[PDB]
């Protein structure tokens, strides 16, 4: 009965693991918050793929294969985690085929997790079908994934479509990467959570019809007429649009895909930022937010579900 | 008796046309300036070719046909100039082939200038042999030219490697293309002559030993201690850097050829930014200065030697 992949997602805070079908349906998401060392965060991750393994069978889903998304830079022909900011700790030259594969006794794939959004985009979304697209993923951090030629590009040494380090500023704020002025240390989750804890310590974030802060009471601040988090919001988005000025002026997509919770929240700036500043030829371009639930879960069950 | 291409180059600021062989020796070289306007422009390159094609037969060089590289962007296919910053004026929706044809019965094709730099690379210089590199090409304003998998990166409007247009700044210098904070803006020879013409202006720029002031004025005043001159170029060369990290985080190639007058100048400050910002996925990166004398006109060459 019904043909499944194991799908795990490992990001910034979050550690997934769910059965999904043929069609890309969820059936079933396991969460749990990613642990900081490695020992724990391999046990954890084989302690939920068993357990995972185990329900599908009483689900009746034929497991075919796992696929693991991740943040780090990866080394997909052998299953091998090569270098990882400090977002994921501990987490360098690990091999993850060998352990889950020898456990779980099924074939593994493991890609970067914004490569992995952009396979689900291909394959599930509304990069179906398209020669060339990029997707950018806000989470804790920046994703990113490119396909030209209806392929993924992942470069000469697996880091491609590294598109949260796009740089935006000579200085800018720190990253987590070790640099600044990245547009994932201007716009994703965890840069925005540090601005909301900047405002709220000077009480400066809670406004008429308000009450661990974080992006989305930022942007629940700015609907409601919160002058310094509106201009907050419009700095990042900005900076998320510039990133996206110099991928259309790099690889110039017909689409950009963006996706993660903050999404519909930057897509309107990004056009923006587009119009006002990129070159002609580009603004043909077409900037939509995903219509999937969770793109890196779904694109690692789709190296699963495509290569099988 | 000698295979030959005719190649044109249109830069913004020079306007050249070569006899150059097989083997990549330019034979023969006219340089006339650039005029500002379609008619002259057209008119000249025509002049050009025919005088070029006369000499060619003098010289007993057999002309294969004709290829011409151009700022702006270009339908190759079509040999159509589509759109132009105004470092080029009245150069829009141009069809170059039709005329040049007609004019010097011969095949023409036609491409960006950045793109023929890394046609040049590929046939003659150092990219020859490689799956993927970049080139970065400073004169006038800063092109680009992408190959990927052995072949050029053209983009889904022909707007891809536009790189004198990647934006480090949220605010920043303007730009010729009407934004600001290009890489364009702050380190190509327009934007360093217009640096030296400030430092000049309050006679800020000529120190011991020195006497149309531009770029290598600067860069002679910074190499015998002027304090803020040797400032410019710094900030210059890290935007070009931080411009190269970009690329490096987008297409991750293995190697980054710099060419123009520029190269040289710029190539050590843009490792050091590499080191000191990209990710370490990426060190490994080569970065050289290109070996030829005119990537592009030898580029342009080589799509009429490559494929006639
Ligand atoms: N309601 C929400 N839903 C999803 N993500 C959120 C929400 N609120 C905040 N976030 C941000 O996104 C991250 C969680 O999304 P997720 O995709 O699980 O991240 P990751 O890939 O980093 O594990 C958090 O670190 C937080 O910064
Ligand atoms: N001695 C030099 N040789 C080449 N280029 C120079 C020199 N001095 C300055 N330059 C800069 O480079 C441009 C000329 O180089 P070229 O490749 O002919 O430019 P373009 O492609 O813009 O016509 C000038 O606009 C100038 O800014
Ligand atoms: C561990 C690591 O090196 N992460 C980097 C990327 O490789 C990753 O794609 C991105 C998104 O992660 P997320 O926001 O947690 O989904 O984060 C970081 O920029
Ligand atoms: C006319 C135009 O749109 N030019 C742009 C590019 O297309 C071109 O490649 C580059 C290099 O030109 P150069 O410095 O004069 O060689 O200049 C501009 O950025
Ligand atoms: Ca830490
Ligand atoms: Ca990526
Ligand atoms: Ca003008
Ligand atoms: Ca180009
Ligand atoms: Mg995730
Ligand atoms: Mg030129
Ligand atoms: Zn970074
Ligand atoms: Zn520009």
């Amino acid at each position: 009965g019904t043909l499944s992949a194991l799908a795990v997602d490992l990001g910034g805070t979050n550690l997934r693991v769910a059965i999904v079908s043929m069609k890309g349906e969820i059936v079933k998401k396991y969460t749990q918050f990613n642990p900081k060392t490695y020992e724990e965060r391999i046990n954890l991750i084989l302690q939920m793929c068993v357990e995972a393994a185990a329900e599908a069978v009483k689900l009746n889903c034929r497991i075919l294969g796992v696929g693991i998304s991740t943040g780090g830079r990866v080394n997909p022909r052998e299953g091998i985690v090569l270098h990882s900011t400090k977002l994921i700790q501990e987490w360098n030259s690990v091999d993850l085929r060998t352990p889950l594969s020898d456990t779980l006794h099924l074939p593994v794939w493991v890609d970067n997790d914004g490569n992995c959004a952009a396979l689900a985009e291909r394959k599930f979304g509304q990069g179906k079908g398209l020669e060339n697209f990029v997707t950018l993923i806000t989470g804790t951090g920046i994703g990113g994934g490119i396909i030209h030629q209806h392929e993924l590009i992942h470069g000469s040494s697996f880091c491609a479509a590294e598109l949260g380090h796009l740089v935006v500023s000579l200085d800018g704020p720190d990253c987590s990467c070790g640099s600044h002025g990245c547009i994932e240390a201007y716009a994703s989750g965890m840069a925005l959570q540090r601005e909301a804890k900047k405002l709220h310590d000077e009480d400066l974030l809670l406004v008429e019809g308000m009450s661990a802060v974080g992006a989305l009471h930022l942007i629940q601040a700015a609907k409601l007429g919160n002058a310094k988090a509106q201009s907050i919001l419009r700095t990042a988005g900005t900076a998320l649009g510039l990133g996206v000025v110099n991928i259309l002026h790099t690889m110039n997509p017909s689409l950009v895909i963006l996706s993660g919770v903050l999404a519909s929240h930057y897509i309107h700036i990004v056009k923006d930022v587009i119009r006002q500043q990129a070159l002609s030829s580009v603004q043909d371009v077409d900037v939509v937010v995903s219509d999937l639930v969770d793109p890196a879960l779904l694109g690692a069950a789709s190296m699963v579900l495509d290569y099988t």
